[PDB]
């Protein structure tokens, strides 16, 4: 067909087609048939329920035949959109200029995803400290907590990993700069985060406030998006400091600006940076945006200068960044982590529909906060939230304008023990979540996969949204038993927050062991789940590092193969292949 001048797009689709994609998106939309808005603004909120644009931009579908063959369809346009696609057919219409287009078609749904990296590319590779379970707070009464929070949780005995520093730790909110008395001492006094095993997530935004007594905002800059076609001066928005402006990532100017070598300032103690709120957002003025009035690469544009300077700052620790808003290639530089929440548990499930999308929609790594902002939660919302949420890709806790509440350890001992007992199960499976991470980075799709594809083939297995899969082997069934639409076979063979757990028949899952952080991690205990199949067999593999460079670039991994068959009445459990090998090897 035709689109001319506003662009538009092409593509119709075949009946009996199940409708995927839209990358972040709302509703139980783990299939389609709706219309979405691509760009916007904290339409994140109390999310909701289909139709509304929320913080990122995918234009991208996917369509599985009622065969079991797939196909994937790219209108590559960074300008603003709106998808909009029931089963009369998938469009695209768009208020810019004639744009490429993309098409897979290959025999797999899973051919698609890969396909899509293929094209988009993957994430690149995060340390294995991003698998830990994460949290943050802050408090007020004295200097902060000086944590207590991190002591209370191995006091607890509840497996984290991560503290995130959130909001305040800025002077005025002003960025890149600490408040002296929220511990002029933020020159990471924090030894008390890595000797207590663990890794630092400080929040980055885009927005700085105007003061000329700053040490960031530079107008020997230029880099302020000016405002209006040309007007002559920059855009000030109203974000956290309120009258802050904002950099352009129009072009390098900005970008070689904003790499400043900055975690190395008040650490060396800032692990990670989550950028938020980068959308951009304005809190006044008429619907959130800017003028020049494209929109939906500024969070996109930001995180990828983040992750250029935090690689200038330190050339190789793995970089760990995160942002709100991004965009479809946006995972080469940044990780998502699914919207400030609701604790009213029509979140809750929509999680699990949510982040299938995003692994959909090309992105390995998103959560969903077991909680949320908007909040109060009782324990009931919380234990049944931790329960499957403590296999979500990313797995975090939450919250915020406390009055107070919202920890692994208020609701009670029971929650707090279902707490333990949900992240003591997520970290013995590392080593199978480690793995997977690296299968999403060298081809790989979901880490969490849809219950559909285990059977793209099977009808029963397309809509189903709340069950879920960890990467083909785990089945993962969240509040309450026995349902719903599950995969066919052998699984299982054939507490109460806490989700079912299935493995599959012919599978082998590496499995580690309880540990407190991944800081014990190279000292693992190794033991081998094993499901014999139809053939009384099973086969798994295990992708182990250091947790600080890649699939190295010298080759510093062990990649594993097990096979197991059970011929007699015995089994054979046995080691196939060993590839690369680790911790040293150099060239000549």
């Amino acid at each position: 067909s035709l689109t001319d001048g506003k662009a538009n797009a092409s593509l119709t689709v075949p009946e009996g087609t199940s409708i995927y994609g839209g990358g972040e998106v709302t509703g139980s939309l783990l299939r389609n048939g709706k219309t979405i808005k691509l760009w916007n603004t904290d339409s994140g909120a109390y999310g909701v329920d289909k139709g509304t644009r929320l913080y990122q931009s995918h234009p991208w579908m996917m369509g599985v035949r009622k065969d079991g063959t797939a196909f994937g369809i790219l209108f590559d346009t960074t300008w603003k959109a709106e998808l909009s696609s029931t089963d009369e057919k998938i469009e695209l219409k768009s208020e810019g200029i004639p744009f490429r287009v993309f098409i897979i078609d290959r025999e797999s749904p899973q051919a698609v995803i890969r396909g899509l990296s293929e094209l988009t590319g993957t994430m690149p590779m995060i340390p294995r400290w991003a698998l830990g379970y994460q949290q943050c707070r802050f408090s007020y009464s004295p200097d902060s907590r000086v944590i207590e929070i991190a002591d209370t949780f191995r006091l607890k005995r509840i497996p984290c990993d991560v503290i995130w520093m959130d909001i305040d730790y800025m002077d005025g909110y002003r960025i890149f700069t600490f408040n002296p008395k929220s511990f002029p001492n933020p020159k990471a006094v924090n030894r008390d985060l890595h000797i207590r095993g663990f890794h630092s997530a400080w929040m980055i935004d885009p927005g700085a406030k105007v003061d000329p007594n700053y040490f960031v905002y530079k107008s020997g800059t230029e880099n302020d998006v000016w405002v209006k076609t040309a007007d002559g001066k920059n855009f000030h928005g109203d974000a956290w400091p309120g009258a802050a402006a904002f950099p352009d990532f129009t072009s390098p100017k900005v970008n070689k600006w904003w790499r400043n070598l900055y975690k190395d300032f008040l650490a060396q103690g800032v692990d990670g940076v989550w950028n938020d709120v980068n959308e951009p957002q304005i809190n006044d003025t008429p619907n959130k945006t800017m003028p020049e009035d494209y929109h939906n690469v500024y969070g996109f544009l930001m995180v990828k200068a983040s992750r250029e300077g935090i690689l200038d700052a330190r050339p190789e620790k793995r970089p760990f960044i995160l942002t709100r808003s991004n965009f479809l290639g946006g995972q080469r530089y940044a990780a998502t982590w699914t919207g400030d929440n609701g604790s009213c548990w029509d979140h809750l499930k929509m999680s699990v529909p949510m982040s299938l999308t995003l692994g959909l929609s090309g992105q390995p790594f998103s959560g969903a906060d077991i909680g949320g902002f908007l909040f109060n939660a009782d324990a009931d919302l919380f234990g049944n939230w931790i329960g499957f949420g403590a296999f979500y890709p990313f797995a975090r806790g939450h919250a915020c304008a406390g009055t107070n509440n919202k920890e692994p350890w208020v609701f009670g001992q029971k929650v707090e023990d279902a707490s333990r007992i949900a992240l003591e199960r997520r970290y013995i499976l590392l080593p199978y979540f480690y793995t997977l991470l690296h299968e999403a980075s060298t081809n790989g799709m979901p880490i969490m996969r849809p219950v559909f594809f285990s059977d793209p083939k099977d009808l029963s297995l397309r809509a189903e949204e709340e069950a879920f899969l960890v990467g083909d082997n785990l089945l993962i069934i969240p509040a309450f038993a026995n349902q719903p639409a599950l995969p066919k076979g052998i699984w299982k063979e054939l507490d109460k927050y806490q989700a079912k757990m299935k493995i599959r028949g012919g599978a082998i899952i590496p499995t580690g062991k309880i540990i407190q952080n991944t800081t014990e991690n190279s000292l693992d205990p190794l033991t081998l789940l094993v499901c014999l199949d139809e053939q009384g067999k099973a086969s798994g593999n295990m992708y182990w590092d250091a947790g600080d460079g890649w699939s190295y670039k010298k080759g510093d991994y062990s990649l594993l193969q097990f096979v197991a068959e059970r011929n007699g009445d015995k089994v054979t459990v046995k080691l196939t292949k060993k590839t690369g090998k680790y911790n040293t090897e150099n060239k000549d």
